[PDB]
């Protein structure tokens, strides 16, 4: 599994399900790529 959405991401340790969910530089968390 991965880090879900609303979970703070780490650019260097991105363990989010990309590209569906992705670390947001804007939101600072992994969010959906809306």
């Amino acid at each position: 599994d991965c880090l879900g959405f609303l979970w703070k991401c780490n650019p260097s340790n991105d363990k989010c399900c990309r590209p569906n969910l992705v670390c947001s530089r804007k939101d600072k968390w992994c969010k959906y790529q809306i």
